[PDB]
């Protein structure tokens, strides 16, 4: 046995965003994300339209600050 996709996308994301308490802009997140799972991040094949918006979407696990420069900052949450 081993994750199910969602699953195990969500739980990676999830541990490199926990080793990484400085956080990780989403470009950087695709970078260090791919590292662990080895696969990119399945926004758009999941049918998020963008990257943010696939982390957008993981509120009980993850986090985000979207700065006013437009760049977005990943974080964990649980």
């Amino acid at each position: 046995g081993h994750m199910l996709e969602a699953d195990l996308v969500s739980k990676m994301l999830r541990a490199v965003l926990q080793s990484h308490k400085n956080g990780i802009v989403l470009p950087r997140l695709q970078g260090e994300y791919r590292s662990l799972t080895g696969d990119w991040i399945p926004f758009k094949q999941l049918g998020y339209p963008t990257l943010e918006a696939y982390l957008r979407s993981v509120p009980a696990v993850v986090r985000i600050e979207a700065s006013r420069s437009g760049e977005i900052v990943c974080y964990a949450v649980a």
